């Protein structure tokens, strides 16, 4: 009476385990391990699964997608991998229903990833059991293909790619249709993601294909504008694998049949980014991520934000968020005793340039190198380079993102944030999935203070659009965003009413969309 039991799924009926919280008669039910769509085949789309008889145990997460070890010598996960996991909070009265439902996207540069994440101090990473409980919603975690098998792609409708997020369409979609039984709200369905999870959150939004599916969205550290997310060049790519796997590559369609016929283990390591020394910044190795389809992605992202005129969304970045692809860029950044000089950052900079030649190189250097006239410490150098590769990878996409989702909003509302603390301890991820608290013996209480108000901002947004407006108090009003006050709350440890601030290093964002765009293309 007050837990759910068997439930019913267009699948067959689904079993799973119910956890006693506290003492007074509140729970949790837990679901791992459901089916939204059959054992993949290599480099083809998702297909629906079969129903089962009896009652599917739905009680272990299953494995993660086939791919490539973080030492890139070997894989791990399986063809059959098309699996999502569901937290149902539960009350001492009655069983929940109509409750806001949160799908979590995971990042990973498109490469790695599962739904339930890394595991530290006995806690998987996406567990989504503190943020049910916290915030009154349900969880839905799952998996999607990654790497070659989720984004090999030749550029046209032989090997047309995007398959994972096609599957991420896919779990959302099962949701929509079997989430009631749950007791979710199937109209209210928000999605959120971090890194490549934010930008397919924002992809998902995009797509004609989600019509009618999503209710509202949270980018964090970022959407379908970064410049690592959409490929450019496939076919090249493609070419890459098949030369290291042994197809062909003069003809596309050949090549393309080889490929889907590959040991898929060979597919998923054909390729390795090297360390060090890169001869490009990092951003030039990203390699199997989404494509302009014609289809999924019918257009460039930057032409598609009509589709999400009526998804609220919030979009924000970390204060640090470049500092992983700046310490590849220029290692100089983590020994403190190597310096970074102009000539080093002279060189960056104009590898993420080129098309605007030596003069998109020295406006580019002289706007990010001004303060280094009164400050010529090394504090401040390395500081600059970690802006830079932030405002380029994360930043100014968001801010655009921003922009356009605004523009574009018919009820939709819009709010932005910038995450700002003190895997390493600046990223947002633990704070939203409450591990301060699941794990409290790894954290601070400044650190639960933190995760404590992201959950109740997040977790009121998915139920009423309003991050200060649901079942939880907030520390800071969070007025949506419009082009006039550009606004973004300040997510810091302690908050009051000046953590709601306005236009984030606009110097910096109308350099790069007005002065850069105004130069010259160069060829
Ligand atoms: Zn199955
Ligand atoms: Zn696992
Ligand atoms: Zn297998
Ligand atoms: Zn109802
Ligand atoms: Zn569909
Ligand atoms: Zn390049
Ligand atoms: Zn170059
Ligand atoms: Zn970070
Ligand atoms: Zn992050
Ligand atoms: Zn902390
Ligand atoms: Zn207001």
């Amino acid at each position: 009476q007050s837990k759910l039991g068997a439930v019913y799924t267009e699948g067959g009926f689904v079993e799973g385990v119910n956890k006693k919280l506290g003492l007074l008669g509140d729970s949790v039910d837990i679901f791992k391990g459901i089916p939204f769509a059959a054992p993949t085949k290599a480099l083809e789309n998702p297909q629906p699964h079969p129903g089962w008889q009896g009652t599917l145990k739905a009680k272990n997460f299953k494995k993660r997608c086939l791919q490539a070890t973080i030492t890139q010598d070997s894989t791990y996960g399986d063809e059959d991998c098309l699996y999502l996991n569901i937290w149902v909070p539960q009350g001492r009265k009655q069983v929940s229903r109509d409750l806001p439902v949160m799908i979590w996207i995971y990042g990973g540069a498109f490469l790695m990833g599962s739904g339930h994440g890394a595991n530290f101090l006995n806690n998987y990473l996406y567990d989504g059991e503190e943020i049910a409980t916290r915030g009154n919603v349900i969880v839905v975690t799952f998996n999607y293909r990654v790497g070659p098998l989720g984004f090999l792609s030749t550029g046209d409708a032989n090997l047309p790619g995007n398959y994972g997020l096609r599957d991420q369409h896919m779990a959302i979609a099962w949701v929509k249709r079997n989430i009631a039984a749950f007791g979710g709200d199937p109209d209210n369905i928000t999605l959120f993601g971090e890194s490549a999870g934010g930008a397919s959150v924002s992809l998902q939004t995009l797509s004609p294909y989600n019509k009618g599916l999503i209710r509202r969205a949270i980018s964090q550290s970022g959407v379908a504008l970064s410049p690592w997310v959409i490929q450019k060049n496939p076919l090249f790519w493609a070419k890459k694998v098949a030369e290291k796997v042994g197809c062909p590559v003069g003809d596309a369609a050949r090549m393309a049949q080889c490929l889907k016929v590959t040991d898929p283990r060979a597919l998923t390591l054909a390729y390795k980014v090297p360390l060090a020394g890169l001869e490009y910044p990092m951003l030039h190795y990203v390699g199997f991520v989404p494509v302009i389809d014609g289809d999924f992605i019918p257009d460039d992202p930057i032409n598609l934000y009509a589709n999400a005129a009526d998804i609220d969304y919030i979009a924000g970045t970390n204060n640090m968020d470049g500092h992983i692809f700046a310490s590849i860029d220029m290692p100089a950044i983590n020994k403190g005793n190597k310096k970074v000089t102009e000539e080093d950052f002279y060189k960056l900079v104009s590898e993420f340039t080129i098309t605007k030649g030596l003069r998109g190189a020295k406006t580019t250097f002289d706007v990010y190198t001004e303060s280094w006239a009164q400050d010529p410490s090394q504090e401040n150098k390395k500081k600059t380079v970690v802006d830079f590769e932030t405002d380029v990878l994360f930043l100014v996409p968001t801010e655009i993102a921003l922009a356009q989702h605004r523009a574009n909003a018919k009820s939709a509302k819009t709010y932005a944030y910038l995450f700002s603390h003190p895997a390493d301890h600046a990223d947002d991820i633990q704070y939203v999935f409450g591990k301060p608290f699941a794990t409290p013996t790894g954290y601070r209480p400044q650190d639960r203070t933190v995760s404590k108000a992201m959950i109740a901002y997040w977790t009121n947004f998915a139920k009423t659009g309003d991050p200060n407006m649901g079942d939880s108090a907030v520390p800071t009003h969070w007025e949506p965003y419009t082009t006039e006050n550009s606004g973004y709350l300040e997510i810091t440890k302690k908050m009051g009413s000046s953590s709601m601030k306005r236009s984030l290093r606009t110097n910096f964002l109308r350099y790069w969309t007005l002065t850069y765009l105004a130069l010259p293309t160069v060829t």
